[PDB]
């Protein structure tokens, strides 16, 4: 298997740089956690002789990681021609870049891609930290369903868009918040997680869960955003008191403590790069693609994607489901967390928002992405007219 | 050569293949001997008529060799079809025990149907077929026709024109009491007001008899020429008790929701006719499979609908297709479906198969009790939910795999 | 007594002096209750311009009760001349407000000059005053809604009528919903409620007889002044009545009609009732019948039961001015009903009826000049439902010397 | 002279004091009436037989009021016959024993006419909290001090219609009216702005004392503590209004909520509350003191909104059948105004499903079935009703 792969890259010896170039062109990064042993071995070899790899040295280096390297080089990844795909991503990025309207809650614009096989691409401002805000709502819902199951969670929150052209009603007709993607629903979801412990431990628990979803890439916290959310959270206090009065919380809930935790969760920071990996975990059935670790149950992921599909883009949710047909979640910092199930996760970020509250550039990019590729939920992988299918050669 | 390869597969060391042995093997892939794409092969077999040498076999199968090769090399979307239909039969028998609900009675033609009629038909995107129960009994599409006529409208007129007159979203728990959204358009094509507007868009400028003929011809193609009929007795009854639909018609007219030059009372007549179109589970499953197969009819290979028409139809069936149960159905079942008052549920598994489930008794939401029960069990068993993962699906079975 | 009254007006009374004094009370010489007196005066000017004690007694004796109340300043508004002078000033002030749009949805409405403006007053004692265009016929339209509701309650009682229609404003939900939560039209003053009310009247006879019955009832309310019919308005209403057909089918589906109703026949009758014509003068008498507990003030006949009148006034108060109803109830505080021809039927209970008419409508559908006049009227006089009769700051109380 | 005329009406040489007192009470006035203070002081100084001269000395300072009383010029001339009807209505409502006390057999009705004629039956001297019955009173204070235009920049003027009171704000982002909780909360924020809550409360208490002609007004600290501990719905309203900028600039919203709970906890008796209602019936003048308490504008606006908005979700039915401005509260009080005639307070703790006192609702319907008091009854033609304004 090491030999087979040796011949593919070879003709007596392989220069190390040639192996690295070929590896990167598959879309994997040399820092990928699943390539740690291989890359450690290569570094050790460049020490123990001072740039050329025979059959035997090669086998020694790649043997621990041979399954993944074989899939990579045999073009078995979900997107086999990754270089051609990222060239299209860059063109969509540049086209969205020209849409400069909208209002910040301005010129920063980044897009990151992580496939379900861990292939990575970034364009623009993808290493700048920003708060998740409402992008965290699907993530904490997934955690709640993961730990508690669908039946328990949906005793407290509903499963459908309100329809009302406003977040204006807090409760559906059964006295539950409409869904986990609206503020009242996210507040109730927050109350379900890790009940019985203090806020510091609840927060640590959620942070550890997000670290795993992001394959240990950047997850941080903006104390400045937290302070500001809590000082202008009058609408959220209104929701909290309303839910308390209507008995919407689990028995023994400290409602004002839950609101504080809620503001903390909104203030969690990511980059486009780290958030794309979180989205890829959702695209990959709850397994983190760059570590192989099982993070969320399949039930948690399926429910989260269903509700992002119908409820994730504020009052634009219905239009977005129809035209784009992908589970997505927007936030006021300008983030759009986007999932292409079975294919990839993305995070798009540009601060200026349209009248609906959605990033202008991200919305434009999402429409162009589905115009180009047969990724709409109800596109037919068989016949798709003029679209490109990046899953094929 | 391809015919020879296939000859050896069926021959298994023998010099000649008995005809019955070829037919049995063919049926076990899921294809029917009547499949329109196997016409030349079956014609040749009839001309030959009970033993087939290499040469005679090649003469018979040569015109249809591509399809027969895919069949016998287990390349169909569901390779182990026999095992799959065994699961379908178990789900069928389990739903059969759920005999609650009430048959619709508001007209004599609905009230007449036995509560105990129950059929399920499957047609995969490769034309593999299976039926259990009462699958050859005609019943009216009723609201099951709504996605089909919307697909026709989008096919002929494009998304932009159609959605100038009808919206694209569920109204939400505002029930179905409001006829128009805030932009004075019916909320979507799956509610009565939206379907009435859609009906006014089709084949404009010709009389109702020609509009109806056109729609009937279109449904014939979607069904691969299987049973499509018309119930004049249902039509007469719909039209005499259609007070709610007349209220909608006058309301839309007042709010100028129709294309210029519309004869609103004539459109209502056409609407009642379309609701009275009859299918069987068998023929409707093929229509659903056309939608699962990106607009190509799987048992004919004919392009019937544009990709845009099919995608838009499936999107709206997903969110709007099961009356007030639409949101719950989208969440738990996660498949585009459309129910009707005759007890039909038209069900699409994109890229995999179409189905029609039919049982007259309806739940409190208006949906077939047995069909709803079957749809839940189907997705509990198989990784067919829209947001199931194709790689990691816990203990579900994936019928696309060996 | 005739003698007492003789001395009040008096050795001999010139006829012209008796007539001018009579007119200054606000009564008209044509008042039906003065017929015998005026007949006797005309006969006297034929036989034998001067009236001694004896001739006077012969003339006024048949009508002496009414003439005594008139001359002893016992009418509801004793200084009527001073009151009508205020009415005229309010009229002239509203005349300057010439904004709004004439209704155009049918040719018969679109036709009316924006500048037509009339106000007529009829007190509960039959005192009359008109200013401006008060003898021009126009269709009641929605102004007929309280009148046919009153007829229904008169003939059938409150409990029967309110089995089919509700008793409350829908709330600023506007009038997009045809039915309340109990599947009844919200009240008799909205189109769906008026359609159901129409189905209750004179059931079991044909439309021609239903119409004749309503017309005879309106004639009595108007003390036999002008009540007519605009066939041209009727034809136009019926050919563009799409919204009303929508309501009719909706009500039929929801079983809102009395058993055996011919819904399309009811719609036809509904359009006929909307096309009934009045003048400001004749409609003010209809409003005065409602102000006077169901007795027509110029004939003394009782047109409607006390129950019918009370219920009609209650619903005009809360539901009568379309989406402006709540604002109108708060600021003006009088039962009123508007219509798309520019009419405002206005009732001051225990005091008077009025009809204000000016075609140009505001954005709510109410006559701009009529609305302006109604506000000024209550700013000036202590007529608001919740003004006090004893302590009213700087308002004038016309029912007081 | 007026004292002499009155002397003759009450053909002896001398009037026993008891005979003057019993005749006075039969007009409906009480001997403690503040407007009869000088007369009753003089009688006490005199103390049992009164000649022409002594009588004149006693009644002279109050002679105008005593003349109206004895000449049957009061709004209800045959008061004794009227109170006999009130007692029958009282006994008939007494038999309606359903409903649930807010989480019991007490029943009182008090009448005060616009002329200060008084009658009570049942439990009319037991203190209970106004609760929502305070809403029209504080709205009247706000309009009195600030005018209609300013107040209605912050609160609307109409019933919401909506199934219940599920929406806090109308389409213009104002609470629908002053009689719903959100509207009363905004009204509370308008009163005596810029001073602390203790002074705002003192000011309102002084205003209520005048409306009640100085009869019983108290405060239930126990009710206040309970309202604030379970006021989650009111905190939701407060935060919602704050977010939508519904309060005057510089408002301390949590302080306003505290004041709101205090105002709900003010105590009255049926007797003292009937006088407050009579102030509203009498154009803003307190009938038993003659003092001007509220502007005519404040009173008219208050009565208009009580008419359409005062009886929770029963308001539209009540307006149609009863046709009188009224305001109910969760302690079982119904404050009722018959404009130009009288105020009443009905109190019985058990409430119907709408939140209204069962006995009070029954009494209000019977009162208008009997008498031509509906706002759209006619004063000349009224079928078989009794008109208590006539002899
Ligand atoms: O109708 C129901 C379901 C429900 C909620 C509570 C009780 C029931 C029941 O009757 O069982 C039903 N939902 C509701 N959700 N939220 C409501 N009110 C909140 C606070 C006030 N508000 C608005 C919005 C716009 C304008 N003004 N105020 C939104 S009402
Ligand atoms: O006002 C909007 C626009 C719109 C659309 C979606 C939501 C809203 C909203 O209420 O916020 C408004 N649309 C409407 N569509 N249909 C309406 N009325 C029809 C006939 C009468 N009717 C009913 C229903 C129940 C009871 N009574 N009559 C249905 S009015």
């Amino acid at each position: 298997l090491e030999d087979l792969l040796f011949y593919t890259i070879a003709q007596e010896k392989i220069p190390v740089h040639k192996f690295i170039t070929a590896l990167k062109s598959t879309g994997l990064r040399t820092s990928d956690p699943r390539l740690k042993e291989c890359m450690d071995m290569l570094r050790l070899t460049l020490q123990t002789t001072s740039v050329m790899l025979d059959k035997d040295l090669f086998k020694k280096c790649v043997q621990s990681n041979i399954v993944l390297l074989t899939q990579a080089f045999r073009r078995k990844f979900v997107i086999p021609d990754f270089m051609s795909f990222t060239s299209h991503i860059d063109e969509l990025y540049e086209s969205a870049k020209k849409q400069s309207g909208g209002k910040v809650a301005p010129d920063l614009w980044g897009v990151s891609v992580c496939t379900v096989d861990g292939q990575r691409h970034s364009t623009g401002d993808t290493k700048v930290p920003f708060c998740l805000q409402s992008c965290v709502k699907p993530l904490k819902y997934a955690i709640a369903v993961n730990d508690l199951g669908t039946e328990y969670v949906h005793r407290y929150v509903g499963k459908e868009p309100s329809g009302l052209r406003f977040n204006k009603l807090f409760l559906n007709e059964d006295d539950k918040p409409h869904n986990p993607m609206v503020n009242a629903g996210a507040i109730v979801v927050t109350s379900l997680i890790k009940q019985g412990v203090n806020n510091a431990e609840k927060f640590d628990y959620v942070m550890q869960f997000l670290n795993k979803m992001a394959g240990n890439e950047y997850v941080g916290f903006s104390n400045a955003t937290f302070q500001s959310e809590r000082e202008s959270g009058d609408r959220n206090f209104a929701i909290g008191y309303y839910l308390k009065e209507k008995k919407c919380f689990p028995e023994g809930t400290d409602m004002v403590g839950i609101l504080d935790f809620y503001f903390q969760l909104c203030s969690i920071e990511v980059t486009c790069e780290s958030a794309s990996v979180m989205a890829a975990t959702l695209a990959n059935g709850g397994f983190c693609p760059i570590t192989g670790e099982r993070v969320l149950s399949p039930e948690a992921v399926r429910n989260t994607l269903s509700l992002m599909h119908s409820c994730g883009m504020y009052d634009f949710s219905g239009q977005f489901a129809f035209h784009v047909g992908l589970p997505a979640k927007s936030g006021v910092a300008g983030g759009i967390l986007l999932v292409v199930p079975n294919v990839m996760g993305m995070m798009c970020w540009s601060p200026p928002l349209d009248k609906m509250g959605n990033s202008v550039k991200g919305i434009h990019f999402c429409h162009d992405l589905v115009s180009l590729c047969n990724f709409h939920n109800y596109d037919n992988l068989r016949h798709f007219a003029k679209k490109l299918d990046p899953r094929r050669e």
